[PDB]
């Protein structure tokens, strides 16, 4: 680890100790470190696909403090080769290009669905900047230009920047706070040139889909997940699979619904077979029958859902909308079941108590939740009653939990949990709103 | 009016004929005078100016206004070029004087704030404010740079003898026809302050404009007595005044005149305040249970009767009150009000008067006696057996009508018929896919 580096250090110590010159088979050395940093580079290209996924709600916690310290620890022991000291000097010299081009990263990734005409930032970051520049020399210009993936596989303004160190900072990074620019991918090229002859360093950003405003991003939403879910890493720029495992779907998925919805509860098996149900068009109640399969793009956003008018992510979507803005702490206290079948629900509430209730996303329509409830008498004979679906409107008019209060009907959330502990003069008569039923 | 003009200029030509003797240099040559007519117009004119600046107060409290300081500028322009021709005509030195005082005294009330400040002003927040100066085309201009004019914050004491993005050119516009400092955003970082425009030109003479009066608050709201604090001096002030005196007691026939404006502005509406309503109105302020309108006629009204006197079995004042309905309209009820289908201001005693021969399910709403800004039911049932009840359904609130509105409220009631006197309810308001339909719905008990 740094137990490798260890072993170059004690090197470089030996073949200046070997100096007097009072055999150089040590440069096997030069292996020794070029074996390093393409292991460096590898790392460098791991933090990029955790970043990457990041972009979808993944947990990213990994600064590049570790992988500067790193680099920089190389470096010093090129220059030490490099001072001690034939053709090896081309060797450790592409050693050091090698190095300097990798280590010019986009940090602060720009908005991957981006709208014209409104105000951006992104971020680069050089991790070697704090061995090659600084005060004596000026600082070199970052630039910024949007580029296509015709032009990736070789109209922004504010566009230039210096790229500068902090000291304080522990690093050399140029941000750009003012950027604004005036299905289809591209990226923005970082483009800067120095030289410590002159050297030209390029970043080119994670993809992006312009759109303008109104209408808009559900289909650019749907891109960027899917690009940044099924990547590969080392791809030709903007090449994605068109076929993923379901197994790796439903992770990016789960990953998603925390992201948007702003929650910690995420996804089960259980919401998984529903789901499985409904891409695949299938009806099997089975997770194993569907632990295997593959999914495509098409069945993802491009096939429109059986008996509906949409595709499966805008329905996916529609839920995560509704949820973040009306259902957040609902969806935490887990009083919603939410991917559950309308049929499922009938042969679970059957056996129930009469007032049971659960809580569902809507099969129907975009952006609805609805009450599935259990009705009987003292016959005995049970009814299931489902309420429509409630939106986003409906849910600002009056929530969900003053809704279920509403209804007398309603008694315990499946399984019997207390509708009251799950759910928070002058002469006038008085007058109250309920939800009613029909 | 403009008939002295005319006259004026007349004899102005006299005066050019009879110099032709052709010296008179120290019907014969008393014919200053034609000063005094001159002098005469020049009060004629700060009248005008005057009576112009009460009708932009009062716009400020929601009269009509409308008014154009066009012609007022054509009138010092006019009056300018007689005084030019007068000194023209000099070449006995009182008069040189008088007349330099006509033109002081003209320059000095041309300059005008054409758009106020708001009255109620908050920190931090940020303002607009227009300055004219009616003869800035005669006497700014291409030789010279535009006076830069300052906007101050002043006091009450200091208004008888803070803000940034405060200075701006006081420039002609040949198209616009005027001469105009716009301030587009001011920022300012019982008690009335008030703007001072300042500027000096050189003709020097130093132009001053007060604003009329402000009250800011910190927030740290309400804004409730300080707009009835603009309210008041608005509406009562005289013209005469000094920084910045009201009268203590009005006559309630003005003060109906003031609430029934301001309840137009404010609320957005043209249909406004009826003698019924007014009645209702004596009768809570005055607290006093008479039923002719004839008992409050004479009546006067105090700053304390309107906005210092709680009212009794209250907790709140009468202008707590009246701004209370206001908001509400405002904000819920506008269309209501437009369409009439609102009494709004009539006592629940009265009511059960109007109602108790009335049919059943037939209704009218009220605003709320007992709290601020309410809105209430009062209806009349009656059965086989013929006997009448008036219920009166609790009040509604702004809260309230946003979650259902008050035609879906109406509506959803059954026992609700006709909206007095006899409007049909229905024309005064205007499984699948195997779910059972939900609606909200309001019930009564
Ligand atoms: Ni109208």
């Amino acid at each position: 680890f740094k137990t490798g580096l260890r072993r170059l250090q004690h090197r470089v110590g030996e073949i200046h100790l070997l100096r007097e010159a009072l055999a150089m088979l040590l440069q096997e050395t030069t292996g020794e470190l070029e074996a390093a940093k393409a292991l460096v580079l590898k790392r460098i290209q791991i933090w990029k696909r955790q970043q990457q996924l990041a972009g979808n709600g993944a947990p990213f916690e990994e600064s590049l403090a570790p992988l500067q310290e790193r680099c920089e620890s190389l470096v010093d022991i090129y220059s030490q080769l490099q001072q001690e000291v034939a053709s090896l000097t081309g060797r450790l010299d592409e050693v050091l290009r090698t190095l300097v081009t990798s280590c010019f990263l986009v940090e602060k990734q720009p908005p991957q669905v981006l709208k014209t005409q409104t105000k951006f930032q992104a971020g680069v970051r050089f991790l070697l900047g704090l061995r090659f520049l600084g005060a004596p020399a000026k600082p070199p210009l970052v630039r910024a230009d949007m580029v296509t993936e015709k032009q990736a596989r070789e109209e922004i303004i504010n566009n230039t920047v210096p790229l500068e160190n902090s000291i304080p900072g522990n690093c050399c990074s140029a941000l750009f706070k003012n950027l604004l620019l005036k299905e289809e991918k591209c990226a923005v090229l970082f483009s800067a040139s120095f030289t410590l002859l002159p050297i030209q360093l390029q970043a080119l950003s994670l993809p992006l889909v312009v759109i303008v405003h109104g209408n808009q991003d559900n289909n650019a939403k749907a891109t960027i997940l899917w690009d940044n879910a099924f990547s590969e890493m080392d791809r030709v720029p903007f090449v994605v699979a068109e076929r993923v495992p379901w197994e790796k779907m439903c992770e990016t998925l789960n990953l998603k619904f925390m992201a948007e919805v702003g929650t910690n509860r995420g996804l089960l098996p259980e919401h998984f077979l529903f789901l499985a149900q409904k891409i695949f068009n299938d009806n099997s109640l089975s997770m194993e029958a569907f632990q295997h399969r593959s999914v495509s793009w098409s069945q993802f956003n491009k096939e429109i859902l059986l008996g509906r008018g949409f595709t499966f992510w805008q329905w996916f979507d529609g839920v995560l909308d509704l949820t973040k803005r009306c259902l957040r702490s609902y969806w935490s206290d887990r009083l919603i079941i939410g991917f559950i079948s309308k049929q499922y629900v009938t042969s679970l509430l059957l056996n129930e108590p009469d007032g049971t209730f659960l809580l569902r996303f809507s099969d129907s329509e975009i952006g609805g939740i609805t009450i599935a409830h259990v009705i009987r008498g003292q016959d005995g004979s049970p009814q299931i009653e489902n309420i429509q679906p409630f939106s986003a409107k409906d849910l600002s008019i009056r929530s969900l939990g003053d809704r279920i209060r509403d209804l007398a009907q309603l008694k315990n959330l499946y399984p019997k949990k207390p509708k009251d502990e799950a759910f928070r003069g002058r002469g006038y008569v008085p007058a109250t709103i309920k939800m009613t039923v029909e």
